[PDB]
């Protein structure tokens, strides 16, 4: 099972200049609770904006040329990125653009941070077919001292 996490800004916006132009670290924190202990596979791009491995997950990352660093996994294509996760109950996408793109089609869940942000980007979340999702949980959070902006969780299931 595929699933994506994403945090979307007005208008889909995920990035901007290869970070995300926001800072929400109860979203940061939604975010590790989805994805410890699971596989991350995520593009070159978003390794590079992360900057080092996330800890106690599998990172794997995709590229087509040779890995530059065998902390993580690194795969040419979106079935060997699949393969390289091996038998686990749920792979997570965690971006960016491109990668979400490709792995959308596959994707059963989403699950997707609406942050009440407006910024510039130059990168998006898919245009995906809002009549293909169900809600089956929303939360939302006013900003508070920590985070500036307010932000709803939610997670989608493929109806
Ligand atoms: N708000 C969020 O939730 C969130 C999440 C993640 C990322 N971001 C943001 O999104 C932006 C990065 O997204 P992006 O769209 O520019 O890049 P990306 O999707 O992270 O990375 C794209 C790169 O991944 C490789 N790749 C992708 N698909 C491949 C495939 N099928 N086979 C082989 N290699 C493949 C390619 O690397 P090569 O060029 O080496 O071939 C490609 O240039 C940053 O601003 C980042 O901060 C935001
Ligand atoms: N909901 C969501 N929010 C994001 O910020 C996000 N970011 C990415 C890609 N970028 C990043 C950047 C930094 C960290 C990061 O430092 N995470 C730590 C947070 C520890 C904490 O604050 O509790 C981690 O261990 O996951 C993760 C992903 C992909 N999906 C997302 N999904
Ligand atoms: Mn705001
Ligand atoms: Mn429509
Ligand atoms: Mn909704
Ligand atoms: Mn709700």
């Amino acid at each position: 099972m595929i699933s994506l996490i994403a945090a979307l800004a007005v208008d889909r916006v995920i990035g901007m200049e290869n970070a995300m132009p926001w800072n929400l670290p109860a979203d940061l924190a939604w975010f590790k609770r989805n994805t410890l202990n699971k596989p991350v596979i995520m593009g070159r791009h978003t390794w590079e904006s992360i900057g080092r491995p996330l800890p106690g997950r599998k990172n794997i990352i995709l590229s087509s040329q040779p890995g530059t660093d065998d902390r993580v996994t690194w795969v040419k294509s979106v079935d060997e990125a699949i393969a390289a996760c091996g038998d686990v109950p749920e792979i997570m996408v965690i971006g960016g653009g491109r990668v979400y793109e490709q792995f959308l089609p596959k994707a059963q869940k989403l699950y997707l941070t609406h942050i009440d942000a407006e910024v510039e980007g130059d990168t998006h979340f898919p245009d995906y077919e809002p009549d293909d999702w169900e809600s089956v949980f929303s939360e939302f959070h006013d900003a508070d001292a920590q985070n500036s902006h307010s932000y709803c969780f939610e997670i989608l299931e493929r109806r």
